[PDB]
């Protein structure tokens, strides 16, 4: 009997361990599904999604003690209790002074899971959490310093409720979480939480992936976006594919300690249109383009480093100011311009500026369709946000066509039967 039908763990030369197909997979086929080994709902989604299964529901039942955890019913409340009990009493005593980061909360859950279930779980048929790479020999002082900060926050918020292995074991575990952890996003790509999917973490990266990972609650699903032939390695993308090769590889080296050698990284075919420049009387020289690219990459890094504390109004002003400055060299289709429009659209949605959000979406969609792969979650989500804006602004004709473009991608990535597709189809009917 096969551990996972038509698939196998294997050794990928120069890429450690990986996943290979044994039988052919065609576009849209489900390779495998993997239940979360551990997961945690993001703080911002408390009250809107079930803390246990991540279901989006109205009328979730709150925990009577803390009144901070919300569930579908008592069954989801009972399932989550071994994890929620580590935080319940702490959330009552300490107010909003109880603030461990998402990584610290997820790691506390892995520690609790390892204690009760030391054997391999149904989520570890190919790769177990204990086998995860950590790359501790490669970590920079900054990443080593964040691991130590996370360990101290783990003792501070969980010492009374969890028994810890030694410090070295905690350094290994937080390093494994950084290298193998996932984030779960909804149908609009909004962040829902963090999770460990050991069998999904076995797949190596490519910027030309042959699979896409989607979520059905906290169940990860892996679907083919091209033919996967017997003997082919199964590759997913670890990062956002919008960016030029250099940006992608600096991100990959920083978080995963490797340089990608996929076809896109080798040919660099899409870089020219990704860094589109405007046709001026001049036009811009290499040095002026390099200066604006360096500037944009720094704004993106700064936006990333300050995300947690900056208000949506401060986030909007930076976007508008950066877009205005870059527009002297860059075309609107340039990825750095798209970065600011996407963030700025995000703020328009937050402040219920539906018309402002739509004007941004209208400019992002065509360049997104060109820059991303043919089957892209980013492209499907953008068509979906566009469609929802149009429907809300009474443009049923434009909304329906935009929702159908989303559905066409989602049928391949999420499967034809996904609840997201059923929800979108219901929105078309009403
Ligand atoms: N395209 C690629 N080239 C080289 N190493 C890669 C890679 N994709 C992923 N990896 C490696 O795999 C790590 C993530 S976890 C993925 C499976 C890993 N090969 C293992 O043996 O456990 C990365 O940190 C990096 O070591
Ligand atoms: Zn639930
Ligand atoms: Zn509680
Ligand atoms: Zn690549």
């Amino acid at each position: 009997a096969e551990a996972r039908g038509g698939l196998e763990r294997f050794c990928s030369a120069g890429k450690g361990r990986g996943l290979r197909a044994l039988r052919p997979f065609h576009v849209g086929d489900l390779l495998f599904s993997c239940p979360a080994y551990a997961c945690v709902l993001t703080v911002g989604e408390r009250g809107h999604h079930c803390e246990c299964c991540f279901a989006r529901k109205e009328g979730l039942s709150k925990c009577g003690r803390c009144k901070q955890a919300f569930y579908c019913d008592v069954e989801c409340q009972k399932e989550d209790w071994p994890l929620h009990k580590l935080e319940c009493s702490s959330m009552v005593v300490l107010g909003e002074n109880w603030n461990p980061s998402e990584t610290v909360r997820l790691t506390a859950r892995i520690l609790a899971k390892q204690k009760i279930h030391p054997e391999r779980t149904p989520s570890e048929k190919l790769l177990a959490v204990r086998e995860f790479e950590s790359h501790l020999d490669k970590l920079d002082n900054e990443k080593k310093d964040l691991i130590q900060s996370d360990i101290a926050a783990l003792h501070q918020f969980y010492s009374k409720y969890l028994e810890f292995p030694d410090h070295s074991s905690l350094v290994v575990l937080f390093a494994q979480v950084n290298c193998n952890g996932f984030t779960i996003e909804d149908e609009e790509l909004s962040h829902l939480g963090s999770a460990i999917f050991p069998d999904v973490a076995l797949m190596n990266h490519s910027c030309c992936p042959n699979v896409i990972v989607t979520y059905k609650g906290t169940l990860a699903e892996v679907r083919a976006v091209q033919e996967i032939h017997p003997g082919d390695e199964v590759f997913t993308s670890y990062i956002d594919l919008l960016y030029p090769t250099e940006d992608r590889n600096d991100r990959l080296r920083d978080s995963y300690f490797f340089t990608c050698e996929c076809r896109e990284c080798t040919t660099k075919d899409k870089d020219k249109a990704k860094v589109e420049v405007r046709k001026l009387s001049s036009p811009p020289q290499a040095e002026a383009i390099r200066d604006m690219v360096r500037y944009a990459r720094n704004v993106i890094e700064e936006f990333r480093r300050a995300k947690h504390y900056k208000s949506p109004s401060e986030l909007l002003e930076i976007c508008e100011l950066s877009q205005e400055k870059m527009s002297s060299v860059f075309e609107d289709s340039n990825v750095y311009m798209l970065h600011m429009m996407y963030q700025a659209m995000g703020v328009c949605l937050y402040m219920q500026d539906w018309e402002g959000a739509l004007k941004y979406g209208q400019k992002i969609i065509k360049p997104y369709s060109k820059h991303y792969p043919v089957y892209s979650l980013n492209v499907a989500s953008m068509w979906l946000k566009l469609g929802r804006l149009y429907m809300g602004l009474e443009n049923k004709a434009a909304g329906e066509k935009a929702l159908k473009k989303a559905i066409a991608i989602m049928e391949v990535a999420h499967g034809k039967d996904h609840p997201y597709i059923s929800e979108i189809k219901q929105e078309i009917e009403s």
